[PDB]
DNA sequence: CAAAAACAAA
DNA sequence: GATAGAAG
DNA sequence: CAAAAACAAA
DNA sequence: GATAGAAG
């Protein structure tokens, strides 16, 4: 159609006036605006001057900001006007600075692969994580979800589900069943909507229970379900200072210690504890991180650190 | 331009003509014919007709193969009237074809990941290259360098240089200088033309003068400097059949012996041997398989075995 | 007199 | 086809 | 009476 | 931007 509204961002809006405090949202503003001048446009011409004049407005930005921002305001349209408008052939970013983004990319992950990380103090690491497992505050919990689980953070605390995993005619007792992979979209050879098994780095017993606490705490219950602005806004900057805080002391010298961390060390110890022999790390990982069918390309990027045990093998040969 | 012709393929069909035996070659026909016809063509509509009609022959044949054919075509065009020309806007495979073939190998690769071949008679493998180090007959030679180095057939036998590698102020014995990467064309982060290092499975020094050999064979000094389909022609099917007799009785059950696997194992046992502790087997393999510089997806492609140890291993965690 | 959205980076 | 860590 | 380019698959 | 294992 030719007319509608971005309820969403119109929403944020309305809050955004009466808050005590807090930078003016500006961009929100920028978008909401486009979105109304979009409205009545019938002429390509047109939405290709209004959609110019928005590019022009973000030049200074990052590359990976604009891009970012350019994907609000492409849900924004496909909010107000639907898929099928004809905005979004125009509403993109060019595709020079898009393979310039790739090569970036290539280039970073490369360097990684090339420099790995030792990881020295890692099972202090993960202990801390499993004793989180024991705290009060729903939050540590969490933080000890993610180092013995590997789920995103997003995953542990608004939506995941762990079953316990079946082990024959028993229990599993170094897995469990999760669900409510993040990041995904319904489709063939998708983790969306799909239980499956993932390794864990403690009792099962002891996990399942400590996330049945945490579902069951205020906190938690206010955490679940929430959309993902929402608990970026509630639990991002608390649970990134709580993190820097609990593992500074011991997270490797390279890098500062922040919550995905965890769930690139949790693929390693997964994979160094339980990989079984025919598959490929590649492999071992994209499986328990729930990644697309055939998707072996993601791995690449969790491939962060190296374990001082490894570190000290691949030494045992002088 | 509007004028020219293909050199290289009038050649080839000019020989086919006077063969004791051998299939009629259509196909360099229809290219020849193709290119003919192109001459003093200058509307679009009209190179859009000679495509079409083309690729409507190709019709029948393998996805892979209509893919293969439209490069030669390609190459002719380009051989014939330069890059420049505008059929080469034209003569391509269709985007939907493209898409799937992606598709089938990343499913492909993905399914080799996931179920590695245990290479269980590997070190009889690389001893019996070792052992054709010293064999009299070059294309036994060959096949052991295909084996201890890792470098390709085309590599090995027509264009690679083999110096010794320096370590510290002596002479390195697991690993010698290499050139003459092929499929590589020039290009920042690109190893054509470029030196390099390789870890060899065996005495530098015998590896080395095996090379001097070969290189001084009769066979060797015609070999050295051979296009492609030169090589193919006269080396291809010999050297398959031979590594298929020679190593027939020992190559995992799971597939047969060709010359690539040398290619593959090689790698294999290089990190598990050499490997240095800070870098991914995926870095490993782009190293020292000669692959660009950030090129980590092609590292993915020769993962393909697991070796008996480190089976073992894996079932050593009960 | 010193806490609570933009900008950016798998 | 481009998505989902500076206002008492 | 039985060896010497098409077709295809990193 | 698409390249490089059936004629004595
Ligand atoms: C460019 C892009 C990358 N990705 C991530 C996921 C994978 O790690 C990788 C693609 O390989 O980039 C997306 O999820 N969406 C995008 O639009
Ligand atoms: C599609 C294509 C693939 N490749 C190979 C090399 C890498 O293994 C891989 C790309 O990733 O495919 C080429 O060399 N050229 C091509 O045109």
């Amino acid at each position: 159609p030719k007319t509608g509204v971005a309820t969403s961002i119109v929403e944020k809006i309305e809050r955004a006036e009466f808050n005590t405090a807090g930078r003016k949202p500006t961009v929100l503003l920028r978008i909401a605006d486009f979105i109304a001048a979009m409205n009545g446009m019938d002429a390509k011409q047109d939405m290709q001057a209004l959609w110019d004049a928005e590019i022009a407005i973000m030049n200074g930005r990052a590359q990976t900001t604009i891009i970012s921002y350019i994907t609000k305001y492409r849900n924004a349209i496909r909010e107000a006007f639907g898929d099928d408008h004809p905005m979004l052939k125009i509403a993109t970013g060019d595709a020079a600075m898009a393979d310039e983004a790739r090569r970036v990319k290539m280039e970073k992950i490369a360097n990684k692969h090339g420099a790995l990380i030792t990881f020295e103090n890692y099972r202090q690491v993960l202990k801390i994580c499993e004793d989180c497992l024991k705290s009060s505050d729903p939050l540590m919990i969490g933080i000890g979800l993610i180092g013995m689980t590997g789920r995103r953070p997003y995953e542990v605390f608004t939506q995941a589900e762990f079953s316990p995993a079946p082990y024959g005619k028993g229990v599993s007792k170094w897995s469990i069943l999760f669900n409510g992979q993040a990041k995904t979209k319904q489709g063939e050879g998708t983790k969306f909507g799909i239980t499956y098994e993932i390794p864990v780095l403690t009792r099962s017993e002891t996990v399942l229970a400590a996330y049945k606490r945490l579902r069951e705490s205020g906190q938690g219950k206010l955490w679940h379900g929430m959309s993902i602005d929402d608990f970026s806004s509630e639990t991002r900057l608390l649970l990134r200072d709580t993190v820097f805080n609990l593992f500074e002391d011991v997270w490797p010298k390279e890098e500062l210690p922040k919550p995905y961390g965890l769930r690139h060390l949790y693929a390693e110890v997964a994979y160094h504890n339980f990989a079984p022999p025919h598959v490929t790390k590649n492999s071992y990982f994209a499986a328990i991180l729930g990644h697309n069918n055939n998707d072996l390309e993601t791995s690449l990027s969790y491939m962060t650190y190296t374990l001082p045990e490894d570190r000290d093998n691949a030494l045992a040969r002088l």
